[PDB]
């Protein structure tokens, strides 16, 4: 049966699943779950993952509850032989590596950033430590940008997927005016066809988060 | 060339790739990096790992950054076809799927309570809040293993060993008295040999986080 992708576009991860699924063609049945009324509460929901999150993925009897997982899954069934998930090892791994970097330190920071202005109103949030925090993350990728066009390596790879959602979600508070790689990547990100798919989930996080957090965005 | 582990102990992430590595009997180079005097700000250090964290894996010119693709690339290179990280695509999907729900999840509250402690001092800590969110991790842990016998399926995987260090962390501080799937699978993981490689890191980390957050453990809440 043709997968099953429950997801919310605001959702950084969730975009990056949005945008794998147009760069293969997946033929896919979107599930919309409206994470800021609650619906991820409903108990069938939870009883499909009880984590609550999105993206979640129902392939068949598969159900994968985490954007890196479903990547992977779908670049293994779906793109057999494609350069975005390689096939040789230690270019998986560096994939993979940075995979792990986006869910363990660029997501974390901005989930954590944006989660405090949702929470608390963004006139209460420490934004002097988020951007402390989230510029580190620029940094970082920045150096992971030397002498590489990508974040993985020469080409285009499932980490560039995961890290531009939440990347170009950052870039709604934080430009990157002082990061020449970063901002070269990024804007070569924005003309893949598959882009198209983080656009309109991007305008709704930042519309919702105005609305929510009583405030606008630089 | 013979794998590099730069590791604090005290560290949950840092413990799983130490379970594995006595488990698979890897000889590994362990190179110790303090965390709490902040020696992963080390010049040299940052330049192999600029998110100056713990493990990281040098093995030839390959350097991972994360302990779930250090778990996953001890598994493919000393323990190929085994069942740790099984070749059958669902079953492999399910266990990265529980790898990642350490990372996103488990570990990621753990991580924020105790930091707390590390930066606020205990008694400044909101210990309910955290009490709340780490207790819904443990309801989630009891889901996954009503289903299953381990984390991720019937038999031993990379995701019981991830899993399994920072359980016993937050078990440190909260009971699993209301638990007992957790308190059956966690009575398990106790029993293999590879546990030894959690133990004495997560005693570290209990009498370093005591002294800094000028608190104690619960004694009885450790299983
Ligand atoms: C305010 C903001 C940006 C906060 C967020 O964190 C998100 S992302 C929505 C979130 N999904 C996950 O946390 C999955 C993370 C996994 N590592 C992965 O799939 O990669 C979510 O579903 N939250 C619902 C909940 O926790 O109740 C966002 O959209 C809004
Ligand atoms: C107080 C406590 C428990 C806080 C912690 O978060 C840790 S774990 C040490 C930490 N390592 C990571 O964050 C790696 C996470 C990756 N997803 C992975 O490898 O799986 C670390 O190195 N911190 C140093 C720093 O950020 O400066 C801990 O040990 C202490």
């Amino acid at each position: 049966p043709k997968p099953i992708l429950y997801y919310d576009e605001r959702s950084p991860p969730v975009r990056s699943c949005l945008m794998l699924i147009k760069l293969l063609d997946i033929d896919v049945e979107l599930r919309f779950v409206n994470l800021f009324k609650g619906e991820q509460f409903q108990k069938d929901f939870l009883a499909l993952n009880p984590q609550h999150s999105v993206p979640t993925l129902v392939h068949g009897d598969l159900v994968l509850t985490d954007s890196h997982a479903i990547l992977i899954h779908l670049a293994e069934k779906f793109d057999e032989g494609g350069s975005l998930w390689p096939q040789e090892h230690a270019e998986r791994m560096k994939v993979l590596n940075l995979l792990l970097f986006e869910c363990s330190f660029l997501f974390r920071r901005d989930s954590d950033f944006m989660s405090a202005i949702v929470r608390q109103g963004f006139a209460n949030v420490d934004v002097a430590h988020h951007e402390r925090k989230l510029t580190e993350a620029y940094i970082i990728m920045e150096r992971y940008l030397e002498n590489s066009d990508f974040m993985a390596g020469p080409q285009l790879t499932l980490a560039d997927l995961s890290i531009v959602t939440t990347l170009s979600t950052v870039n709604l508070m934080f430009p990157l005016s002082q990061f020449p790689r970063l901002r070269r990547w990024f804007t070569a990100m924005q003309q893949l066809d598959a882009y198209e798919a983080n656009c309109s989930g991007l305008e709704k996080l930042r519309q919702t988060m105005e609305s929510v957090g009583s405030f606008q965005f630089p």
